[PDB]
C-alpha cells in the first residue's frame, strides 16, 4: 500500500503542485497573463528556471501563441490565465484549436469554490462555455485531484486526433495545502487489432489493382515523426502522384515530380482534375473537409465508380473514428495512426516501376494548370502573387529552416500556392476555423518553439490589424520574428467575393490602416516599407537579413483574385481559371460601377 | 385573417428583412465586421442611409463598442458580425454586458443550414458557446421566422434586468427570398400586482420606523428616466443619506451633503460605516455584489439585528427574482422596476425634517475618512490620485456632458474615488466580469451615442494595451474620444496584491510598453505626453481643449496602493486606511526585498 | 463507487457500450484502477464558535436529518449531545429512527406534517443544531417566518444556527448558518461535543416542551 502511494507533495501548496507538474510534462514553455484569480499560481512560478514564460498584450494572444509553439515543435501549447474574462479572452483559440486539431492545455484561474455559482467577481462559466470548443474539460475540486486532473488534460489534447483541453483552478484549491497522500499513479505521468490487420490487407489488394492512384495527405502524417518519411516511401513504391491539403503542405517535398501542389477550393488545378479522375484514393491523415472537396455529391466520380465495381474506391487513414465516414463513404476505413499503419500497409504493396499513361495526363495537367496571373506592367502596383514568390527564393538561401506563418484572407491562399513547401510543421495557419489576427502571435510562438529557425508572418493588412499590439511581446520575449503585410488597403477576400457575388458592392471592406512605419517604430521594431517594383528584391533581402524583430509594409495591387477557384456548389474539377482578357474586363466592369472608386 | 397576415416582406432577401426591422426598432447605430457568413446582410445594409455602421478593428471591440454605446444612450447596442472566429471574439463583451446588466443584440453569421454539424468551414457552435453568457439565444432556421426571433431578441435584450442576446444567422436563410405571407404582429416591435402593493406598505412601514436609514443604490436606478429624480425625492423627503455602488455612480448628485460617495472594498470608510450601523437598507437597483457586501456573514449587522427586532432590516427595490434572497435576506423584497415602485412607495413615506444623532455621525465619518493619499513631493513623479482630481475639476467648467469609461485595475477604483459624479450614465466601467481593455472601444461607441459630450476613457498601461488598435476606428469613425493612460508602467492591480499578500512577489505583472506618442502619430491621432509635476495642468487643458482624438500619456507614481481597502474575508467597516508612516514603512520593505528594484 | 458513496451519497450512471464489454484487454492498466480507495484549521474554529454558542443557550433544540444515519456512529453521538447538554430532539421524515422517540427528549417529527409540539419548539429556539438536515420546504414553512428566535439570538450574539453539512451546496443555501461547521455530522461531532458543557437541568424550557407535548397530540 505504501509503495502504491504518494506523500512527496503533502505541505506544498496546489500551486506548487502545478509547477512541479509542468517538470514533470515536460514542458519547458508556459504562454499567459496574471489575474487574481490565479496569482496563487504564478506566485509559485515566481522567477521558476525550469520553463520561459510568455507573456503577450491579450490572452486572445497567449492562445495563438501557444497554438503556433505546438504546431511548431510538436508538444502540447500551455496556456496559464485567470477567471473571467482573463478565461473567455481565449475561447477564440480553443476554438481555433479544436478546429485545426491542436494540443491546447489552457489552464484558467476561477473564484474560490465557496463563489462559484453566486455571479462573483470575475466569474465567468468557463467550464460551460469552452465545453463546445474543447476535447474536455474540467474543474478542479480539491488539490488532492489536481495531479491528476493535469495528467489527464495533457494525455486527452495529444492523442487521438491532438485538441484543446481546460482545466479550471479554483483561487482557494491552488491556495490550498496538500495534507494527504495521494496515488502515485497520479503523479507521473503516461499491438494492431484484428479488425484493422484485416482492413490493411484489404486496402492493400484495392490499391495493388489501382490504375490512376493518387495520394490526399492531411495534417495527420504530420503527427508522427516518421510521417513525411513513409508517405514518401510509398509515393515511391507504389509510384504515386501527391497532393495535400493546406495544413498538409510541407509534409511531401514538393520539388519531386510527384507533387501534384495543393487541392481545394484554390488548390492547383492539375491537382483537382487528378483526384476527380483517380480510381484510388488513398486519405492520409486528411478529413475531407468543405474547402477541399468542393460540390460533395460531385466529388471523386472515378473512385466512387471504382469502388463500386471492385477495383478502386476511397482508403482512409484516419486516427478519430467521427471523422470516418463524415463525409464521403470510405471503401476501406484504416483505423490509428496513419504513420503506424502505413508501416504494415507498405510492405503489402506491389513496387511498381511506371504509369505511363497516368503520369502523362498528370504531367500534362501540371503544364496546363499553373499558378498563373496577370504579371506587373510598367508602372504598376507589385502584385502579392510575386511578392510571395521574391520571399519564398530568397528566404530558401539562408541555412536555417523557415517556418510560416499567415493571417486570413487571399494573402493566406497566395502564400500557400507560391511558396514551394519541402519540410514538415513549416505552414502554420489557421484553416479550420480560419482566424483573422493568428499570425503574428502564431509567429510568436512557433519562434520560441524554434529560436533557430526564420519565422515569417505573411499576413493581410486587415488581419494584422486585429493583433497588431502583440508587436511588444515579440520584443519583450526576444523573439526576432518577419512580419511581412501585404497591404492592399482592404479585407480582399471578401471584396473578392463581393465583386464576383454581389456586383462589386463593397459593403463595409475598407477598414483604414495606421502608419505600420510609425507603429513598427513606436513598438520598438525594426521598419521596411516597399513602395514600388524596383524596391521589391532589396526590400526583402533586408526584411530577411534582419537579425531582430522586423515589420516589412508592402504596397501591392488591390482587387486582384486569388485563382484558381472553385466556387460554392460547384464540382472539383469546375474550377476558375485566370485569363488576362477577363482580368482586363473586370477592371473595367469594377471601375465603371464604382464610377472610378476601385 | 388577412387582417392578421402580412405580406409586405414577400420578395425580400433575409437581409432586406434584417435591414427593415432594424428601421422598425430605431436602430440608428451598428457595431460590426463582414464575413463570408454574413455577406448577405452586409450587401442587403450596402450604403444605407438609415443608420451609422461603425467598423472596428477586432470584433471584440464591436463587442464593447456597442456596451459602450448601449450604456451611454439607453438603447441596446447592436453587434453584426461573421460566423466561426466572428462570433467567438464577441464572447468576452457578452459575457461582460451578461454581468454588468447590458442591453446587447448580437447578430452572428453562420454557415449554411445544410453545412451545420459537419465541422463546416469557419462553423463554430456559437449557440452553445454563448448559451451561459446570454440572456437567451437562437438560430433563425428559415426566414420566415426572421423577424420574430429579431422582435424576441430586442424585447428579451431590453427587459427584466438587461442582458445580451444572440441571433444565429445561416447564410442560405439571409440570402433566401420570403414567399409567404407571416402574422403581422411578427412585424412589428411591442398594473402592479396585490402581493407588491403590500408588500410597498410593509416596506413603507418599517422605513417609518427607522432612526438610522441609508440608501443603497445601484444601477438599477439608471434604467429608467425618471430614476435618479426619484431617489432624490425619496432621500429628500425621509431625511436619508445615499451610497451607490461603482455602477451606480451619478444616480445622486456627490456635491449633496446626503451623499456617502461610493461602498465596498475599495468605497469611502464612512459609506462602509454608515451600511454597517444602519437599522434600515434601502437597496434600489442593486444586486449586493462581493465587491460590495464584505464578509457576508458580518455584513449589516444593525440592519439585521432591526428587522429581528421588527424595527428595521433589508428592503429590496429589484426586478430580477434571481437576485432576490440570493445573496442576503430581504426583510421585504419589492419586484419590478425600481421608479415605478418608488412612485407608489415614497407617498406612503412619512415626510422626516431632522435626525440630528444619525447625521451627527454621519458627518463626523465623512470628516474622518477623506480619500487620503500620499501628496507629490519635490521631484516625485505625479500622483495617480491627483491627476485624476486634475481631470475631473478641468472637465467640469465645459458647457457639455462629461462620459467617463475606464479600463480595469487601479486607475479605476482612482477614477471612481476622485471624480465628482453629477449626472446619470456617466460612468461606463466593466464592474461584474471586469474587462481589461474595456476603456477605449467603449469610449468610442458612447462618443457615437453622445456626439455632443466629451468622452474620457481614464485608462491603465496594461488595460490600454489589450485593445489599442482601436485607436484608428475611433478615426475612421470620427468619434473624437480622449485617451488617458495613466503610465504607472506595471499592472498595478495585481502588484497591489502581489505587494500584500505575496511579499513583494511581482511575478510576471510587468509587460512592456510601447511608445505612446509614436503610436498616436501612426494611428493619426493627437499625442499628449505628461512627465512631470509642472505639466499636469497645461497637460490636462490641451488634453480637453483638443478637438479631435486625443492620447494623453501621463507618468505616475509606481508601486502606489489603492486605500480604502476591505481585505477578502473581512466585515465592510473592517478597513485598511492611508497612513502615510506605513506607506514609507512599506517603500522600505519593498525596495529591501526586491534589491531596489521596485 | 467513490463519487456514488462520498459527499452527499447520490446516483450515479456509467454507460457502457456493447463492443467495449464484448472487447478483450489487450494491455497492461495502472494497477492503482485495479483497486477500490485531518480536519481544517478553518472546520476546527468553527466548532469552538458553535461550542461557545451552545454553552450560551437557554432553549436550544437539535434539528437531526438523514446525514446523521450516513455514519455507523450517528446515532450514538446524537444521543451523546441530547444528553449531555439536556437538548430536546426533533427529526425530519427521513431522520426517522435517528433518535429514540421513546426518550422525552424527543418532539417527533417537524414540519409541514410534524408534530404542532416539535414546529412549535423550534419556532421558539434560540439555537438551532442542524444535523444532517438540508432545510427542505416541506419542513421550514414560509421561510422568511421560520426560526424567529434563533436569527433574534443570533443578531444578539447569544444563539443562532448551527449546521453540520457535508455538501458546501447546501450551506447557507436556504436559511443563514451562524456556524457552519464542513464534513461529515459524526466526525465533527466527535471533536464538538467535549467542547459542550454538560448541563443537569433546564426547568422553563422543558416545562414549555412538556406542555406543547400535552395539547399537541396526533
Ligand atoms: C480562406 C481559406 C481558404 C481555404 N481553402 C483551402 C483549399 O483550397 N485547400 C485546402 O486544402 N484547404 C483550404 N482551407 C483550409 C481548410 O478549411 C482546412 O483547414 C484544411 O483543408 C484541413 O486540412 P487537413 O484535413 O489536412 O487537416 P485537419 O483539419 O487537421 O484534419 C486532419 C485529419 O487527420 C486526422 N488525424 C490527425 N492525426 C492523425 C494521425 N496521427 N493518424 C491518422 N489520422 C490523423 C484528424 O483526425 C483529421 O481527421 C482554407 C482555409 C481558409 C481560411
Ligand atoms: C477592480 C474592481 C473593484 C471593484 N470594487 C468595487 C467597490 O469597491 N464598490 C462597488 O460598488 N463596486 C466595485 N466593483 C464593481 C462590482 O464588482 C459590481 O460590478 C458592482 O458593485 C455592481 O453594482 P450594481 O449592483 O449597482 O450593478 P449591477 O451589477 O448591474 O446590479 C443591478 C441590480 O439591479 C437590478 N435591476 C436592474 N434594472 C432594474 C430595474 N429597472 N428595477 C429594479 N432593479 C433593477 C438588476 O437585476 C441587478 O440585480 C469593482 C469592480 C472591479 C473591476
Ligand atoms: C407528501 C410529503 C410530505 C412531506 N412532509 C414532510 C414533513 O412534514 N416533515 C419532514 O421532515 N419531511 C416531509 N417530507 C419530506 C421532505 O420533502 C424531505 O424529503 C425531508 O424533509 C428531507 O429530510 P432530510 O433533510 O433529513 O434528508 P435529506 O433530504 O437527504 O438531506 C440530508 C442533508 O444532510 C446532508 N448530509 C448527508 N450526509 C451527511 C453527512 N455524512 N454529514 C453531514 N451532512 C450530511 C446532505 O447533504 C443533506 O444536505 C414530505 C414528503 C412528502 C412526499
Ligand atoms: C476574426 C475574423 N473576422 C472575420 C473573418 C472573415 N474574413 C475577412 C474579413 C477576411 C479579409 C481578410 O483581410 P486581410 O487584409 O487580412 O487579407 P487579404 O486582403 O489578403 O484578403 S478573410 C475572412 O475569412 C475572419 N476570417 N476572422
Ligand atoms: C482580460 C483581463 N485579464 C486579466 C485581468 C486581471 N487583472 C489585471 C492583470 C489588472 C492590472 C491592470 O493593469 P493596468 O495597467 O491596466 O491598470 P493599473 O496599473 O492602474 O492597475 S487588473 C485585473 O483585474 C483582467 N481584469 N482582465
Ligand atoms: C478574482 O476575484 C476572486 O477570485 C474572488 C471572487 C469572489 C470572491 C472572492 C474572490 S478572492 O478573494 O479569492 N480574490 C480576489 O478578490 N482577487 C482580486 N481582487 C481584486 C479587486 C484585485 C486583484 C488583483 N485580485
Ligand atoms: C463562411 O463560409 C461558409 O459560410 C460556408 C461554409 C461551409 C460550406 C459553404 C459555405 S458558403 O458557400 O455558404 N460561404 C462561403 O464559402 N464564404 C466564403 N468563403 C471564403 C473562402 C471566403 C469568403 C469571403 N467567403
Ligand atoms: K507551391
Ligand atoms: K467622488
Ligand atoms: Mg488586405
Ligand atoms: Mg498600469
Amino acid at each position: 500500500k505504501e509503495q502504491l502511494m504518494d506523500d512527496s507533495f503533502i505541505g506544498l501548496t496546489g500551486g506548487e503542485i502545478f509547477h512541479e507538474m509542468m517538470l514533470r510534462h515536460k514542458v519547458d514553455t508556459v504562454f499567459g497573463y496574471a489575474g487574481g484569480a490565479i496569482l496563487p499560481v504564478f506566485d509559485a512560478i515566481y522567477n521558476s528556471d525550469k520553463f520561459k514564460f510568455v507573456l503577450p498584450r491579450h490572452e486572445q494572444g497567449a492562445g495563438h501563441m501557444a497554438e503556433g509553439y505546438a504546431r511548431a515543435s510538436g508538444k502540447p501549447g500551455v496556456v496559464l490565465v485567470t477567471s473571467g474574462p482573463g478565461a473567455t479572452n481565449v475561447i477564440t483559440p480553443m476554438a481555433d484549436a479544436l478546429m485545426d486539431g491542436v494540443p491546447l492545455v489552457v489552464f484558467s484561474g476561477q473564484v474560490p469554490t465557496t463563489a462559484i455559482g453566486t455571479d462573483a467577481f470575475q466569474e465567468a462559466d468557463i467550464v460551460g462555455i469552452s465545453r463546445s470548443c474543447t476535447k474536455w474539460n474540467v474543474m478542479v475540486k480539491n488539490v488532492a485531484e489536481l495531479p491528476r486532473r493535469i495528467n489527464e488534460a495533457f494525455e486527452i489534447a495529444t492523442t487521438g486526433r491532438p485538441g484543446p483541453v481546460l482545466v479550471d483552478l479554483p483561487k482557494d484549491v491552488t491556495a490550498s495545502i496538500l495534507r494527504e497522500s495521494i496515488p502515485i499513479n497520479t503523479t507521473l505521468p503516461s499491438a494492431v487489432s484484428e479488425f484493422t490487420s484485416e482492413a490493411i490487407k484489404r486496402a492493400a489488394n484495392i490499391l495493388n489493382k489501382a490504375k490512376k492512384p493518387i495520394i490526399y495527405a492531411g495534417a495527420g502524417i504530420l503527427n508522427n515523426e516518421q510521417g513525411p518519411k513513409l508517405l514518401k516511401e510509398l509515393a515511391d513504391k507504389a509510384n504515386i502522384p501527391v497532393t495535400t491539403t493546406l495544413q498538409g503542405l510541407g509534409a511531401f517535398d514538393q520539388r519531386d515530380p510527384k507533387s501534384l501542389d495543393m487541392l481545394g477550393m484554390h488548390g492547383s488545378a492539375a491537382a483537382n482534375t487528378a483526384i476527380q479522375n483517380a480510381d484510388c484514393i488513398i486519405a492520409l491523415g486528411a478529413r475531407f473537409d468543405d474547402r477541399v472537396t468542393g460540390n460533395i455529391s460531385k466529388f471523386a466520380p472515378e473512385a466512387k465508380l471504382a469502388a463500386s465495381e471492385g477495383r478502386g474506391g476511397i482508403l482512409h487513414f484516419e486516427i478519430s473514428p467521427k471523422n470516418i465516414n463524415k463525409v464521403v463513404e470510405a471503401t476501406e476505413a484504416i483505423e490509428g495512426d496513419v504513420t503506424a499503419n502505413l508501416q504494415s500497409f507498405i510492405p503489402l504493396v506491389d513496387s511498381i516501376e511506371n504509369r505511363p499513361e497516368w503520369f502523362n495526363k498528370i504531367n500534362e495537367w501540371k503544364k496546363k494548370y499553373p499558378y498563373s496571373y496577370q504579371l506587373e506592367t510598367p508602372g504598376s502596383l507589385i502584385k502579392p502573387q510575386t511578392l510571395i514568390k521574391e520571399i519564398s527564393d530568397q528566404a530558401q538561401t539562408y541555412n536555417k529552416e523557415v517556418i510560416v506563418t499567415t493571417g486570413v484572407g487571399q494573402h493566406q491562399m497566395w502564400a500557400a500556392q507560391h511558396f514551394t513547401w519541402t519540410q514538415p510543421r513549416t505552414m502554420i495557419t489557421s484553416g479550420g476555423l480560419g482566424t483573422m489576427g493568428y499570425g503574428l502571435p502564431a509567429a510568436i510562438g512557433a519562434q520560441v518553439a524554434k529560436p533557430d529557425a526564420i519565422v515569417i508572418d505573411i499576413d493581410g493588412d486587415a488581419s494584422f490589424n486585429m493583433t497588431l499590439t502583440e508587436l511588444s511581446s515579440a520584443v519583450q520575449a526576444g523573439a526576432p520574428i518577419k512580419v511581412c503585410v501585404l497591404n492592399n488597403e482592404e479585407q480582399g477576400m471578401v471584396t473578392q467575393w463581393q465583386s464576383l457575388f454581389y456586383e462589386h458592392r463593397y459593403s463595409h471592406t475598407h477598414q483604414s490602416n495606421p502608419d505600420f512605419m510609425k507603429l513598427a517604430e513606436s513598438m520598438n521594431v525594426k521598419g521596411i516599407r516597399i513602395t514600388n517594383q524596383q524596391e521589391l528584391k532589396s526590400g526583402v533581402k533586408e526584411f530577411l537579413d534582419a537579425t531582430e524583430p522586423v515589420l516589412l509594409e508592402v504596397i501591392v495591387e488591390k482587387k486582384v483574385p486569388v485563382l484558381p477557384m472553385v466556387p460554392a456548389g460547384k464540382a472539383l474539377d469546375d474550377f476558375i481559371l485566370w485569363d488576362a482578357e477577363v482580368e482586363k474586363q473586370q477592371n473595367d466592369l469594377r471601375k465603371e460601377r464604382t464610377g472610378g472608386k476601385y
